[PDB]
């Protein structure tokens, strides 16, 4: 059978009454033959592209059709605590909750998913995830490819698994509060390696790590080049083109490639070196999709200079605050002699060469940030507004991945884990990689969040947020 085609999330923009509608819901969707109930956003499975303008304010109303609570948060967006939607800013089931967003940042590819308390990761795994499209006077003048679904297309990859009945499998247990969920299936927009059909000349992806646990690394089957021109949040100052590129879990690269008459190849992501993350099929490089180049002139462009990155300022007398993450010693045993026990020494490729005692030893609240598991009546500390401050974010104490994401900002990464970061990575970021080490990062608040509705920072592996690896602060 030929390749289906990349499904493209539809591009939403308001209606008169300056509204967006997002239901949230539950459907079917098929994979590889096989029905299984999914939940989406406007439809069965993921979401639409919400496309903001800096500078405008967009109503937003949300209707959860599902039979759960549940939260809504813009990932990437700069926003009040009121309307970032973590864990307190509750959508009951049948229930609507309406925000404004009142978009201040520069042109980027943001995303939303649920943030729902100790349940993330389930309701992610079971297909709620959307895109956000900020444009700006700036980004326009570029004359970047941007014909939406031709050559300019969203790419959401993530990995899920299924039971033998079809369904998803999704289990928060002991092995995956360690390791993590992941699976055996990659999904591109939902799809099981499509094809897309993009004009001659330069192709623009806007790729998205949507998976709850697992890091990719994108490359092509044929080793031409990306060149990557924004990162979480927004344009770089100049391209910077690579032959692979590494994406932590809920960060987005955009990248131009080139498409030449003729030359189909894939895009791929390439083994990792994750625990667990090897694993067949995923030990060798593995498709994402194919590119089928069509005989049609594609106008966009690749400039020179894309836009103006500000100095890092002196760090002189600014806040440092210092975030040690931690895992339980002996639940991170615990999973991990159980991932081997079920898959054997390919659980650890590519790396570095029973009974119930009570509440104390819950896996639920075996991951910490200072000391202590998340607590959503608790903030942690309270952030200065509009003021930068050095966060200070350890891993040292295990060696797991923790891509740590702090919302309600765009920062400078200045360490990360130990090493200056790739010029690629240089620019402006809300996720940095910890693991084993130590990062450090420079933000800057412009927006309040209060007790009641408090900015998280958190490992964005989704099962380790959820058994608390999280903090909440507030600004202002
Ligand atoms: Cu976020
Ligand atoms: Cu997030
Ligand atoms: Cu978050
Ligand atoms: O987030
Ligand atoms: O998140």
């Amino acid at each position: 059978a030929e390749r289906p085609t990349l499904p493209i999330p539809d591009l939403l923009t308001t209606d008169a009454r300056n509204r967006i509608q997002l239901t949230i819901g539950a459907g079917q969707s098929t994979f590889g033959g096989k029905t299984a109930t999914t939940w989406g956003y406007n439809g069965n499975l993921l979401g639409p592209a919400v496309k903001l303008q800096r500078g405008k304010a967009v109503t937003v109303d949300i209707y959860n059709q599902l039979t759960e609570e549940t939260t809504l948060h813009w990932h990437g967006l700069e926003v009040p605590g009121e309307v970032d939607g973590g864990p307190q800013g509750i959508i009951p089931p049948g229930g609507k909750r309406s925000v404004t967003l009142n978009v201040d940042q520069p042109a980027a590819t943001c995303w939303f998913h649920p943030h729902q308390h100790g349940k993330t990761g389930r309701q992610v795994a079971m297909g709620l995830a959307g895109l956000v499209v900020i444009e700006d006077d700036e980004i326009l003048k570029l004359m970047l490819p941007k014909q939406w679904g031709i050559d300019d297309v969203p790419v959401i990859v993530q990995d899920k698994k299924f039971s033998a009945d079809g369904q998803i499998d999704y289990q928060l247990d002991v092995m995956t509060a360690a390791v993590g969920w992941f699976g055996d299936t990659l999904l591109t927009n939902g799809a099981i390696y499509p094809q897309h059909a993009a004009p001659r000349g330069w192709l623009r992806l806007r790729l998205l790590n949507g998976c709850n646990a697992r890091s990719l690394n994108f490359a092509t089957s044929d080793n031409r080049p990306l060149y990557v021109i924004a990162s979480d949040g927004g344009l770089l100052p100049e391209p910077v083109k690579v032959s692979e590129l590494p994406v932590l879990m809920g960060e987005r690269f955009e990248v131009l490639v080139e498409v030449n008459d003729n030359k189909p190849f894939d895009l791929v992501t390439l083994p990792v070196s994750q625990m667990g993350m090897a694993i067949a099929p995923f030990d060798k490089p593995h498709p994402v999709m194919r590119i089928q180049p069509i005989a049609i002139s594609a106008s966009g462009a690749l400039p020179d200079t894309l836009s103006s990155l500000p100095a890092l300022p002196s760090l002189e007398g600014l806040t440092v605050r210092k975030l040690q993450l931690s895992m339980d010693p002996m639940l991170d045993m615990m999973g991990m002699q159980m991932l081997m026990e079920k898959y054997g020494d390919q659980a650890m490729a590519g790396m570095d060469h029973h009974m119930n005692h009570g509440g104390k030893f819950d896996f639920h609240h075996a991951n910490k940030i200072n000391g202590q598991a998340f607590d959503m009546n608790k903030p942690m500390f309270a952030a200065a507004k509009g003021q930068y401050e050095r966060w200070v974010i350890s891993g040292v104490g295990d060696m797991m991945l923790h891509p740590f994401h702090i919302h309600g900002t765009q920062f400078r990464i200045l360490s990360e884990n130990g090493k200056p970061p790739a010029a690629h990575r240089a620019g402006w970021k809300d996720t940095v990689k910890v693991e084993g080490n130590v990062s450090e990062v420079l933000v800057k608040f412009n927006h309040d969040a209060p007790k009641e509705h408090a900015y998280m920072a958190h490992s964005h592996l989704l099962e380790h947020q959820d058994t608390g690896m999280m903090l909440g602060f507030t600004v202002g």
